[PDB]
C-alpha cells in the first residue's frame, strides 16, 4: 500500500534520493526544505520556524514523516551552530509537537556520531546498555542528534507517538555536492579531479555506504515501521578500511597517484573507529547494501567529473 | 581572603541573586547579568542568546570566573516554552564557551540533578560516567538542556583546554523565590497554602531539598578551590531525604493549617521516583556543610513569603 510522506530536508543529499525512490515505489511524497526550488510536489518550510512547520500539515494529511531537515556535519556544527541548534533541536521538537497533534509516524534522522569515540562494535544498543561514558558526543552536532533521539522517546512515552530512529553512518555518492563541509569521501573526490591538495588523517577506519543503498533500505523503513526501534543504517560489518585506503580508492578512480596528499597522523577531537553493526537493520528493514566502498567511490568520481565537468 | 572578578549570568534570579549577595559579602567584584533592564548597580542586561549582547560583557570587564545561570528553569516551563529553552540553554552556554575560549577565565556552569534521569540508586556524580546510559536517559528538554551543556564543556576542555566545574543543583528553595506555577514545588505549595489555595500532592516521590543559603555558601566556595574538570552535585544532606507528603506537611505546619487543601495523587507521570543525592564530593572539595534543615528551611520561605506577598 502506498503512502503519504514527507520528506523534511528533502532537496539535501539524502533526500533528494530518498524523496525519488520513495516516489519510484508509488508513494505521494512532499519534499520540504529550506530554499525555494523548481520542483513540483515541494514546498519550502524552515523547520525552525513553527509557523511554517504548521503550514506544512496544514496543506497535507502524511501517514510517514522521515524527518531529514538538519544542518550537517560535524564541522558545519562549530562554524554554524547558531543555526544547528535552533534547526536540529527545535525543528525537531515543532516536528514532535505536529506528532503530538496529527499521529503521523515518522523517521528521525539521528548520526551514528551519537556514539562518541566509543571504540567497540557500534551495535544500537550501545546507546541502551553500554556506560554512558563510552559515548559522550564529541562535537555539537552530534550532541543535537542525541537530544533529538531523546527528545523522540520522551514522545512517545510521554503521547505514545511511533517513531523509528535512523542512525546514517558515512553516507556518499552521486548527486552530494562537494563543499568543504560536507563528508571525506566528496572532499578527496572533488579534490583529486582537480589535482588539489587534501589531507589523509591515517589513525582512523570507517565503512562507508553508497546512497543508492542505504536509501533502498531507509525506503524500506515504510513497510516494516516498528514504534519505537532504532537502526544504523550503512554498508557492511567487514567493508572497513582505513583512510588512506579510501583515499587510495579515490586516487585510483580519478588515475594519479597521491603526490597531491598530505598525511597526518590522527584527527583530533574525530572518532578513531566507526564499525557498525547492521544486523537488526538486516533482521527488519531487508539491508542488503549492493555497492561496496571500491564500486561506490568509482561511480562517484564518475558522476563528479561529469557533473562539474572535469 | 582573595578579591575575584567574577560574572554572574543569571544574576536577577532566584540563585543567582543570592549567589550575587553572598560573593559580594565576601569582598569579590561582581558583574551581575541578566534578561531585564533593573535599577540595580554592577548589572547589565544580556540576552545569553544574542552572541553580539555576549561579546558586550566581555568588552566592559575581564573576569577571573564566571558563574553561568542564565537559563530558562524547570521540566514544565521547558516544556511550553521550548524555544526560549533550547535557544538560552544551549545556545546561550556555546556562546559563553566561545567566550571562554577566547578569554580562559574559569566557568561554574549550572547544570541539573535533572540530568539523572529516573536513576533509581544513589545518584554519586559518576552515575553519569560508568552507569549504563539508559539508567539516566533524560525526561524532558530542560533536563536534555542541562545534559547538552556539561558534554559541550566537556568537549571545549577537551579541545581548547578551557576550565569549567559543573554543578548539579538539586531542590533549592528559600528567601527570595518568588512563586509562579513554573516554579519547583516547595514555593507552589508555600504559596498556595499561604493562600488557603488547593494544590496538589504527588506522593510516591522522594526529594532533598537545599536551603538557598547553604547551597549558595557552598556555590561561592568554588572560586576558592577549583578543580577544572570537576562535576559536583551541591543541595542538602543524603539524610535530610524525605517523601512529598512530608514536605507538604512541614509547610502546612508551618503555616498553621491542616491539609484539606490538598489534593493527593499516588505518583507525577514522567517524574523521577527518587533523587537520593551523594553529596560526598561537595563535602570533600568544597567544604559543603549544609546548616539548614527541611523542617527550618520551610519555616523561614514560609515566613519570608508572608512578609514579601504581605499575606
Ligand atoms: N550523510 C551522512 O553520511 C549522514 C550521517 C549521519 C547523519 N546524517 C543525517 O542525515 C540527514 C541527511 O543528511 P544529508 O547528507 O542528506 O545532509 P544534507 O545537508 O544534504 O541534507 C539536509 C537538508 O536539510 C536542509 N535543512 C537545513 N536546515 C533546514 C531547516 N531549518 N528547514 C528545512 N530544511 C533545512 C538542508 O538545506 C539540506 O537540504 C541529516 O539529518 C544528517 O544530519 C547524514
Ligand atoms: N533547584 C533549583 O533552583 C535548580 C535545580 C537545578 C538546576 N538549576 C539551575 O540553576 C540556575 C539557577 O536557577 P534558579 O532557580 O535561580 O532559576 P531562575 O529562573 O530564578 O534563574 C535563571 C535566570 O536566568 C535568566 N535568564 C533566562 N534566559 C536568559 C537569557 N537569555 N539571557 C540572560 N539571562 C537569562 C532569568 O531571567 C533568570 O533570572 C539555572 O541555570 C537553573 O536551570 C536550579
Ligand atoms: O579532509 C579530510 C576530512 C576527513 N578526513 C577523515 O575522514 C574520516 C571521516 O570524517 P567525516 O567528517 O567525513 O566523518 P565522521 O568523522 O563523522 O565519520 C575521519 O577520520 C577524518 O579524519 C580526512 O582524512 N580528511
Ligand atoms: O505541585 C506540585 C509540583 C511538584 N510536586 C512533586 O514535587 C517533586 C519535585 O518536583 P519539582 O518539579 O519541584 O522538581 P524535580 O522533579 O526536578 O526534583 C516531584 O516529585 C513532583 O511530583 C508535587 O507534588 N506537586
Ligand atoms: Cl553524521
Ligand atoms: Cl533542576
Ligand atoms: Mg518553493
Ligand atoms: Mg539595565
Ligand atoms: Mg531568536
Amino acid at each position: 500500500e502506498t503512502q503519504r510522506i514527507l520528506v523534511t530536508g528533502g532537496a539535501g543529499f539524502i533526500g533528494t534520493n530518498l524523496v525519488n525512490e520513495l516516489r519510484n515505489r508509488g508513494h505521494e511524497v512532499l519534499a520540504v526544505d529550506l530554499m525555494h526550488t523548481e520542483r513540483e510536489d515541494y514546498m519550502r518550510a524552515d523547520v525552525r520556524e513553527y509557523r511554517q512547520v504548521e503550514r506544512i500539515f496544514e496543506e497535507d494529511k502524511f501517514d510517514y514523516v522521515y524527518h531529514l531537515a538538519a544542518e550537517y556535519g560535524r564541522w558545519n556544527g562549530e562554524d554554524y551552530y547558531e543555526n544547528l541548534w535552533k534547526t536540529n533541536v527545535i525543528g525537531t521538537k515543532h516536528m514532535l509537537r505536529m506528532q503530538e497533534k496529527l499521529g503521523f509516524r515518522m523517521i528521525f534522522f539521528s548520526s551514528a556520531e551519537v556514539y562518541g569515540d566509543y571504540s567497540g562494535l557500534m551495535s544500537e544498543d550501545v546507546m541502551v546498555k553500554n556506560p554512558i561514558s563510552d559515548t559522550y558526543q564529541m562535537n555539537d552536532y552530534a550532541i543535537t542528534k542525541w537530544a533529538g533521539e531523546l527528545m523522540c522517546m520522551n514522545s512517545a512515552e510521554m503521547f505514545g507517538t511511533e517513531t523509528v530512529r535512523v542512525r546514517p553512518v558515512n553516507c556518499y555518492g552521486p548527486h552530494e555536492k562537494y563543499s568543504p563541509y560536507k563528508g571525506f569521501i566528496p572532499i578527496f573526490i572533488y579534490h583529486a579531479l582537480h589535482r588539489k591538495p587534501y589531507t589523509v588523517y591515517k589513525g582512523h577506519k570507517r565503512i562507508i555506504d553508497y546512497v543508492e543503498d542505504s536509501v533502498r533500505t531507509f525506503a524500506n523503513i515504510v513497510d516494516n515501521f516498528i514504534p519505537g526501534e532504532v537502526y544504523n543504517v550503512g554498508g557492511r560489518t567487514e567493508w572497513e578500511h582505513d583512510i588512506k585506503e579510501y583515499s587510495d580508492m579515490v586516487l585510483e578512480a580519478v588515475g594519479i597517484d597521491d603526490s597531491i596528499v598530505t598525511y597526518r597522523e590522527s584527527e583530533p577531537f574525530t572518532t578513531k573507529v566507526k564499525t557498525m553493526d547492521f544486523s537488526k537493520a538486516i533482521r527488519d528493514l531487508k539491508h542488503d547494501p549492493q555497492v561496496p566502498p571500491e564500486e561506490g567511490i568509482r561511480r562517484t568520481v564518475e558522476w563528479m567529473k561529469w557533473y562539474y565537468r572535469i
